[PDB]
């Protein structure tokens, strides 16, 4: 079963984090240039993957924690794709509060993949367990952590965030936003 | 190894042809009426997948055969995923040519996952030799195949374009379009 997470995690790099990373820094500068509000702070570097070990994956992230807010998304990015003419690529900014307050702005998201690994886990046909998830889930963000270890997009332009579930998402994102 | 294909077929399935295959006769029904050239043929319903089995994938559809040619997009799909606001699902229409002249329209593309499985043949740490590719390019369509056969999203909604390589692209899809 090693080889689900090990495939989905090269997947990921492959179909994604080695086509957005090289660009982020350059959307970012971009978004604080010209578009970010005068009297904000500067979206912080970086793209900060969430890593849930339990595979929950919300969709929205804005109501999943009352302390992480949608604020903004980046400019798109866009190319051709296997046949799709100008596939996008869009990221979102958060604000991330800490006693009612903004003590951070970042580009925030899940790995989508880790939705996968959970949807596989309640399909019969897909022969998954549950027990196979926890154990797939931690293969795929190590799998990704060794990728990432030796990837030339990678230049200080991602941020893994793993975790297990009172927990706060928010201070968990804060704490890697702070070093 | 069989695990590589898997993982990537499910996740084809759950991230992507699960979401956008019910929404896609009212896509092509919308671009038909509202969008199509007055003059033109209507674009045939169902997603046509083009699997390469050497995991051949250009980016650029519409100069890897003279015979097919972009034409349009659909309307954009898009929805919260996975943190992402608005992430963006688009899909290409495509006219093929026989004699030079149009003998179809349709919505066309690679399966994105056997870009990936070919990249993955490359790389000195994916551990997958090329051998392994075309092995797990045939799972990949079997497993694909197999979900589809039971899937209620599928519902005459798309079909799968399998083959081998002078071979014709073109009369390949036109093949299964006038079916
Ligand atoms: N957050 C984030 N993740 C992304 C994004 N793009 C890819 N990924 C992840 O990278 C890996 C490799 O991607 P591929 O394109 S070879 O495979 C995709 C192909 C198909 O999707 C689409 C979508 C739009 N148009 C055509 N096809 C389902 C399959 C898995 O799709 P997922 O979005 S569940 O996860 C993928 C996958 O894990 C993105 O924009 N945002």
């Amino acid at each position: 079963n090693f080889n689900v997470a090990h495939g989905l995690a090269w997947s990921y790099y492959i179909g994604y984090l080695r086509l957005i990373l090289p660009e982020l820094q350059a959307r970012i500068r971009t978004y604080n240039q010209h578009y970010n509000n005068l009297l904000r702070g500067a979206v912080s570097q970086r793209l900060y993957i969430l890593l849930p070990l339990d595979c929950g994956v919300p969709d929205n992230l804005s109501m999943a924690d009352p302390n992480i807010r949608f604020l903004d998304k980046l400019p798109q990015q866009t190319g051709d794709r296997a046949g799709i003419k100008d596939r996008v690529y869009s990221n979102s900014i958060y604000e991330l509060l800490e006693n009612g307050q903004r003590a951070g702005t970042c580009v925030l998201e899940y790995a989508t993949p880790l939705q996968t690994l959970f949807a596989m886990s309640q399909y019969s046909q897909a022969g998954f367990s549950r027990e196979d998830r926890l154990e797939q889930a931690k293969l795929f963000c190590r799998t990704l952590e060794d990728i990432l270890a030796d990837a030339p997009e990678s230049q200080n332009n991602c941020r893994l965030i793993a975790y297990q579930e009172s927990f706060s998402l928010s201070q968990e994102v804060l704490r890697h936003l702070r070093q």
